[PDB]
């Protein structure tokens, strides 16, 4: 039952490490999962639904890790606070580079993927803005830009920059440098002027 | 001759304001340009080549405007310097929102579009880094991050944020706010700490 579903998911994530979703057949996923093609369709309506599920698991993994941090403030300076949070996305998505790259591509063709990404980005931006607001209330950050607009640009920067690094795009920040790069821009723009 | 080509280009840009390239036929472009379908193929091998040409014109328009600024330093403070430069992209791409949105989508399917965008992004990042380097040399900016890595993240932020605003994505910064938002992040991250 659920074993077969997890096997389909594992096959898909493994095959996506070597070629795009368009070059992966339903027969490919069935074979790698040890089932027939009609048995596959019992668990998933299409290979695109498999990717949707894989991406849903990754985004919820990142969201739950961020929720854990928010309930467990690490005892450090403000710079380290932001780094620990950005690192949740660096580590979670960087551990699922194939699903991440495939999910970004599917945003152009799948309404559910686009809506899934949009829902979680709105959640993460709202949390970023709430923390900026708290920092302003306690006197640690200046009241410069509207906090939600700042949070939006910083989160969109992280999306584009992290995914360019993971995919090895040209241009991109080297993966070994991208965390320091983003943290610097977040901290100077949140606390500067 | 060139009149027919410009007519095809104008028809394509007009039709892209209402539906994606996948929903525009070669017959659509021929009809709107007042020519036959075989005559169309004399000027362009495909509708994708039409988009490639449209995007090439827009990116070169932005590049030439930025080159004009670089040769004509406006007499203002450092903040205004950066704003005037970011504004080149805000105005150029914001005046061609349909071609911009279609070109971004084609990056996933067209090697020439992806290489075109990558070439000009590398050029614009190198220029950004050169200006940051000049500001550090004259003593106006601190030596914090590697300038080219900072420039990469700031330019990728601008790409993602401007295009989200133009497309009305959720989430996005309102178009009337995106210039102030980006300028703040550039100036604080280039001159801060
Ligand atoms: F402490 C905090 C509180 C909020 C907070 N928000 C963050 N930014 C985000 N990055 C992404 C993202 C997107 C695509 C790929 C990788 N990452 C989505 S939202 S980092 C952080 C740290
Ligand atoms: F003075 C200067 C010197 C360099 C400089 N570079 C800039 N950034 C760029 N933005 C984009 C972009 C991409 C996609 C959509 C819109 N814009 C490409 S490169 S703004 C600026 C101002």
């Amino acid at each position: 039952g659920d074993d077969r579903e997890l096997a389909i998911l594992a096959t898909a994530e493994n095959l996506l490490e070597d070629r795009p979703l368009a070059d992966i057949s339903v027969d490919d996923l069935a074979k790698g999962a040890g089932i027939s093609r009609p048995t596959f369709y019992f668990y998933f309506p299409s290979k695109e639904a498999v990717l949707l599920t894989l991406l849903d698991r990754v985004v919820n993994q990142a969201d739950m890790a961020l929720q854990t941090l928010a309930e467990n403030p690490a005892d450090t300076d403000r710079e380290n606070m932001w780094r620990t949070g950005i690192n949740v996305f660096f580590e979670t998505f960087g551990s699922h580079k194939a699903v991440t790259r495939a999910g970004q591509a599917a945003r152009a063709t799948s309404v559910e993927v686009a809506e899934l990404w949009s829902t979680f980005m709105q959640k993460w931006i709202a949390y970023t803005a709430a923390v900026i607001d708290a920092e302003r209330d306690r006197g640690a950050a200046p009241r410069t830009l509207p906090a939600h607009e700042l949070a939006t640009a910083l989160n969109l920067m992280n999306e584009r920059t992290l995914f360019a690094s993971f995919a090895g795009e040209q241009p991109s920040v080297p993966e070994a440098r991208v965390l320091d790069t983003l943290v610097h821009i977040w901290v100077t723009s949140i606390y500067g002027e």
